């Protein structure tokens, strides 16, 4: 019968929709740290800086 | 059985999902080509100018 056919590709539907599911949060979390990082560095290189106050000579 | 129309479907489903996916890059080659060429000309248009040194009559 057809019942025993369905049960079969089921747990095969089921299967695949996890794998898909992984790429879409293992990338999600690979993107997070690269951006976050991106920010604070960039924060960090606009405000700093050097300046010179005076020069003598002898 | 299930099988046989689980694949036939499937093949449907990698077709329309390619459509789909052809629209949103040629907009985007579209759209590239407009902002570059609008950037290029404005920053001509500013800058460009004529100045009047003096004028003599007889």
């Amino acid at each position: 019968e057809t019942g025993i056919g369905t049960l079969i590709i089921f747990i095969a539907m089921v299967l695949v929709a996890a794998v898909a599911a992984t790429v879409l949060i293992n990338t999600a979390g690979s993107l997070q740290q690269r951006a976050t990082s991106t920010g604070s560095q960039t924060t960090n290189q606009v405000s700093t800086g050097l300046i010179v106050q005076s020069i003598y000579g002898m």
